[PDB]
């Protein structure tokens, strides 16, 4: 169509002679051809002239024959043009002839020429790019056993310089693209056919052996591990085209043993399971689950059992016993504050997995990654609680690996365990309160909030979250409306920090609403919850209140702290007669109709004392809550003035607010602490 111009349209290229065209292609870059990968009338007529594409194929072959270490003879730009051809032909009827294997094979003479060149080696940028381009072309075109086995020298060269070459992006990419391209083509052709019917079947043993050597290199480092990963993955794939099935499975099994509980061993097992029907070289079925089970025992060998086996920590061998204890005692501080605010400590459902809380704490982030392999959950996080398993997965960490210590993070995630067991009825995230966007701010916001639980001072803000709140006031602070009604669509990284601010704002400045809101969720009453959220969002004064609270929180940053369990918990408390502890607590807290259970843990025993507290005439539910909190914290503080160090392990909460027939405040009250009497 066109006969005048440095970007080039198909209408112009279509008008050139094949010799003027091929020459032009040879000394431009692929991106200079407009709409190369787009299907048009112009690209239709460019490809679809079988003579012109065969002209391009021929030019490529001549480049393969003549390229040097410093000059690529336009092999990249040629390969991309052909790739565009086979790509458009796969997707667009009218260029259907390009999708035909018999036509794709017309590139093999070009490929063989490229490989016969003395410069077909890893080395300089040109030589590497040729190998890269070749692999990408094979993925869209074709290969046969001859071209595949001609890659064996490259794979040898790479292997022989693995520590120099495997880390290099360019050389690593070259080899990866070569293997990946060939496999894509072969699996494409072998798709849904008897694999013994393929030409290359049995003819690629030299290539397969090069993958073997790569996969079983053994002396891998963090930098080179992917290379041997590649080796094993593709050993399995290409080994489908070997006559000795058991020989391949045997090498995959050696990978498993050689690499045991590193990445490559998981890959090797996957290959045996998927590519070889999970049947070992000895012909017997491989115990995949035992391997996973062994992997977990390796990574999490230590078990620490608390509360008659209802709080179990499985941990890496380097996670501190001291830490383990601190986490137990943290759990109790958060639990208690949560029950105070919610007013229920009876599990909503009978028989759920969370009847036992299991925590799995890997030694490190590195080792944490294997938890996706082992337990099938994401490890792109600092931790995760899976409610239907009643299991929290996380890992020990230094300050460099995370801003959050293990205790801080657990304190947050433990609240999710509390929400599912004690607050939100039904299955986690799959009830009325999730049929619309309702609890997104709440679930995360209150978790950040309850993480700041203390023993005797209620819930306190956490310095790090206040740190986040020191960011652009300018336009950036969420309004109350935005925080309450914002979801996964409308939000950025500060969402949960403003959700915490709403939680805290309500806690400190509007407890009546916080209690109402919590009751609404507890009672499974979406109507009332929605009304509270609408009232809050519609009242501009409440937003002015809230905007101020945000500044107040920000002002508290300088002097703020990380609520963390005291060292007092870890001291040697010494003996005290049980009935004396129960009497002093019962008297001090004015409890009636008390009962106690004792529970055995790894390093100590505990007790849980339950009673009824009937006070003076009610001053209203919310003022009652305020005063009961000060009375109960006062009781905890005065008990810790006693000589027995064990009184410093106490946590307490109250539930089931009611008024009596004579208007007297009433609660169920619960204390928990260490027990040092047989
Ligand atoms: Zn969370």
């Amino acid at each position: 169509n066109l006969y005048f111009q440095t970007m080039y349209d198909f209408e112009y290229l279509n008008g050139l002679s094949y010799t003027e065209l091929t020459n032009l292609i040879k000394n431009i870059k692929w991106n200079q051809i407009n709409g190369l990968f787009n299907y048009s009338t112009g690209s239709q007529k460019f490809f679809g002239d079988k003579n012109r594409v065969q002209a391009i194929i021929n030019a490529l072959q001549e480049s393969g024959r003549t390229y040097t270490a410093n000059d690529m003879k336009g092999i990249e730009t040629f390969t991309e043009v052909l790739r565009a051809g086979f790509y458009l032909g796969y997707y667009n009827d009218g260029l259907s002839y390009l999708n035909d294997r018999n036509f794709q094979d017309k590139c093999i003479p070009a490929m063989i020429a490229i490989q016969k060149n003395p410069n077909f080696k890893l080395g300089t940028a040109v030589q590497d790019e040729v190998i890269t381009s070749l692999g990408k072309l094979i993925g869209n075109a074709s290969a046969n056993a001859e071209v595949v086995n001609n890659c064996v020298p490259v794979l040898k060269q790479f292997r022989e310089n693995l520590n120099q070459y495997a880390p290099d992006y360019v050389k690593g990419t070259a080899v990866n693209e070569l293997i990946k391209g060939i496999e894509f083509d072969f699996s494409g052709a072998a798709y849904e056919k008897d694999v013994k019917t393929m030409p290359w079947y049995g003819k690629i043993d030299p290539f397969i052996n090069e993958l073997k050597a790569l996969g079983l290199y053994g002396n891998i480092t963090s930098a080179t591990e992917w290379a041997s990963d590649v080796g094993i993955y593709y050993l399995s794939k290409f080994g489908l085209y070997s006559t000795n099935r058991n020989d391949i499975v045997q090498s995959l099994e050696k990978a498993v043993d050689m690499y045991k509980y590193g990445k490559i061993a998981f890959v090797a097992m996957e290959r045996i399971t998927w590519d070889y029907d999970g049947i070992g070289s000895n012909g017997k079925k491989v115990d995949h689950d035992k391997f996973l089970d062994d992997a977990e025992k390796h990574y999490l060998p230590k078990t620490y059992t608390f509360d008659n086996g209802t709080f179990i920590i499985r941990a890496g061998d380097k996670v501190s016993e001291e830490k383990i204890k601190r986490l137990y005692w943290a759990s109790r501080e958060v639990k208690s504050q949560f029950h105070r605010v919610v007013g229920n400590d009876k599990a909503l459902e009978v028989g759920n997995a969370d009847d036992v809380l299991t925590m799995k704490i890997f030694n490190s982030p590195e080792e944490y990654k294997f938890n996706t392999n082992i337990n099938g959950v994401s490890t792109d996080n600092g931790g995760l609680y899976i409610e239907p398993r009643g299991t929290f997965y996380t890992y020990e960490r230094t300050p460099q690996q995370s801003i959050f210590s293990l205790e801080e993070l657990f304190r947050h995630e433990y609240t999710h365990y509390l929400q599912a067991r004690y607050l939100v009825d039904g299955l986690w995230g799959q009830g009325p309160f999730y049929e619309k966007n309702r609890l997104t701010w709440f679930d995360e916001g209150t978790a950040e909030f309850f993480a700041g639980s203390t023993r005797t001072s209620g819930v306190l803000p956490r310095k790090l979250i206040l740190g986040y709140l020191a960011k652009d006031k300018v336009d950036h602070r969420y309004s109350l409306k935005k925080t309450l009604n914002s979801g996964y669509d409308d939000s950025d990284w500060m969402f949960y920090n403003y959700g915490f601010a709403v939680a805290h704002y309500l806690y400190e400045k509007d407890m009546p609403t916080f209690i109402k809101m919590n009751k609404a969720i507890l009672n499974t009453d979406v109507k009332s919850y929605d009304e509270i959220i609408k009232k809050l969002s519609d009242d501009a004064n409440k937003n002015t209140e809230y905007q101020n609270h945000i500044q107040e929180l920000v002002d508290k940053y300088q002097g703020a702290g990380i609520p963390l369990v005291s060292d007092d918990y870890l001291k040697d408390h010494g003996y005290k007669k049980a009935s004396e502890v129960y009497s002093e607590i019962s008297k001090a807290a004015s409890l009636t109709n008390t009962s106690v259970t004792a529970e055995k843990s790894q390093y100590f025993n505990t007790f849980t004392l339950r009673g009824t507290y009937t006070g003076e005439t009610s001053k209203g539910e919310f003022k009652d809550w305020d005063e009961m909190s000060k009375k109960l914290d006062g009781t905890l503080e005065s008990l810790a003035k006693n000589s027995w160090s064990g009184y410093k392990t106490l946590t307490a909460y109250f539930t089931n607010y009611r008024v009596t027939s004579d208007n007297k405040v009433q609660y169920d009250v619960v204390f928990h602490g260490v027990l040092t009497d047989n």
